[PDB]
């Protein structure tokens, strides 16, 4: 079982190719510091089997927050808790990553529970397009508002490393401030940064290529991707093809393949594995790795998009929320003994 | 559906009638010390989602427990571990209870998973017989002895409640001390505490009432027994209901039905439900309130053994160290829409 063997990246060994996606809990505190509920969430996950934890979408810069609740990495006061994180997912048996991320024009909503609606702050982006109807209209960046939060993206990345994070995963996808350079429902700028792909790719790549400097080859650098936005005219699986071979010459190890959330008003065809052809296609026509994530619940249906060679690793998001133990029933499941803390033996 | 329907005992209200089982960790300190492993399991399974939960056998003297990781309640250095520990039970939504314990001739073995052998400690008992080759011949408790216990059972009774847990559990069960003395395979005294019924009943009747005096009737008094020691020649079910008689005249709330655990070498007609009858016996024939546990790893099979009057209480052992939120699923699977963390909305 492909499934519980284990995988090779960079210089580490994942024990096996199961991953939790990342996912905000909004349980931060006001300066972005970890809390309580982060040091039982987490380590649930990790004692329940997976191999890798990726922590949620961490703010780079405070603009950058999604909510007053999102995780922060813009200050050293912010590593004292990311260490004590990352120090008791190793414990509970899994490899530490992190997502490092900026909101752009969709920064600054209320908690899901709350509402959800807009705050009214002084939101960036490309151009300004406002995300929807009682959206702030977002403020153009120029070249050293980019260069500015480039530099965080760099700083961010030595500051996980320093708290012991093992995988760094740049968020440059679902409409947040990369994704929105990306693709055109976003982007109509008529400098360098916009009109053709090479143009809208500068940012992202630049971005890409400077964290990549600050990690060692030894520690994997992945990339979440909305692979299409399913909007009319928008960007393609065609594009995402485009965009990872430029990845894969950088030195980036993995792309994580998602969609949508650039606009809001877009048919996107839900169903068991919807993303897997996005990233089946990216694997095979271009050979960069790939993360499979969307709608996979089943121990046989993460096994049999292995054997297709569809991807090299499996994310689970709300399989996770709702049966964290999930990882060690699968491989029973598929007729593999799993390892299991020896408190718990006689459970299994 | 009668399993997520309110129940009340004594003074208090559960929210749902699920709860877990006590299961010893052997992950405390040599001293009985709760640590961060205790931390993390309990409030994962109070997140869960049970209404009650009845932490692991806790030892009211140090000669009283199973193994040198077992927790322990004889002491007021106890206290602050122990009120940090029901504190996060509560804060995660469930009511906090503990069952307190004394190991008798089975005292002082290695943990499960280091080979579990008698480390030949002094232990205590009715009768000197061993319980197995290998074991060590418990020493004959004289009436001073007996009264030494009794009062260990009170204070840590007293103690219990100052940390703030809101149900107490008296094992009386699985051949520890004062199950030993329910059976003639162990107790063959001939002074007034062994021979007939009603003598190797009175050291466990004068236990429970000592403890039911310093407990305020607002809050509910447990008893786990086993109703069957499946030995021929041993207790029964018969013996059983007269033993409940006695504790419902002494205002015990409920009878929590096991079996087994006196003797080694019995068969035992392991099947779903096995141990329900025991229940269903008690609460129809003496209408004592009972607590049915063994084999219990569906929402249907709880459901229906409640619909039939069988128990008041479902409790979950081994479905809960590898499905730790098996009770929020199991509302979904029954049609009533389950109370979640606010975190996991979308998960459900
Ligand atoms: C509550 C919640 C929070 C999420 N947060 C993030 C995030 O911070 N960053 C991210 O890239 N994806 C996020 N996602 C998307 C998931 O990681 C995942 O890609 C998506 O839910 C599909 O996988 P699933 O069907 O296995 O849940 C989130 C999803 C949910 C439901
Ligand atoms: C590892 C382990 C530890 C246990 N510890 C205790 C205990 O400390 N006290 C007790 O009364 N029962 C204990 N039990 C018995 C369980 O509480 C339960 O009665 C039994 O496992 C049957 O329920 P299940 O089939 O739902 O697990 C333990 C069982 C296991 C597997």
């Amino acid at each position: 079982a492909l499934l519980f063997t284990p995988l090779e990246l960079g210089g580490l060994r994942l024990k096996n190719r199961l991953a939790m996606s990342p996912m905000d809990q909004y349980s931060a505190t006001l300066e972005g510091e970890v809390t309580d509920w982060h040091l039982l969430h987490y380590p649930t996950r990790a004692l329940g089997g997976v191999g890798l934890i990726l922590v949620e979408a961490t703010a780079v810069e405070p603009l950058g927050r999604t909510s007053p609740y999102d995780l922060g990495i813009w200050s050293e006061d912010h590593l004292p808790g990311l260490k004590e994180l990352a120090r008791r997912i190793r414990e509970a048996g899994a490899v530490p990553g992190i997502q490092l991320h900026h909101a752009g024009r969709k920064a600054g909503t209320a908690r899901p529970w709350e509402g959800g609606k807009p705050l009214g702050w002084r939101v960036v982006g490309p151009s300004p397009i406002p995300f929807d109807e009682g959206y702030p209209v977002p403020e153009p960046l120029d070249e050293a508002g980019m260069e500015r939060i480039l530099q965080a993206f760099v700083e961010g990345a030595r500051r996980a490393l320093r708290a012991g994070f093992q995988v760094i995963e740049l968020h440059m996808a679902h409409g947040y401030l990369l994704s929105s350079f990306l693709s055109p429902l976003s982007n109509q700028r008529t400098d360098a940064y916009g009109g053709s792909l090479e143009n809208r790719m500068r940012f992202p790549l630049q971005v890409a290529q400077a964290v990549r400097e600050v990690v060692p080859r030894e520690l994997p650098l992945f990339v979440r991707v909305s692979a299409t936005d399913w909007g009319e005219g928008g960007w393609s699986l065609e594009d995402t093809l485009a965009f990872a071979r430029r990845l894969k010459e950088l030195g980036v190890d993995l792309l994580d393949c998602s969609s949508g959330g650039v606009v809001l008003r877009v048919r996107i065809p839900l169903a068991p594995g919807f993303q897997v052809p996005f990233a089946d296609a990216v694997r095979k026509r271009v050979g960069l790795r790939t993360g499979a994530v969307g709608l996979i619940t089943t121990p046989e249906q993460a096994e049999t998009l292995l054997q297709a060679g569809s991807a090299d690793l499996v994310l689970l998001g709300r399989v996770l929320l709702r049966d964290p133990y999930f990882p060690l029933r699968a491989a029973k499941a598929l007729g593999v003994a799993p390892e299991v803390p020896p408190q718990y033996q006689r459970g299994f």
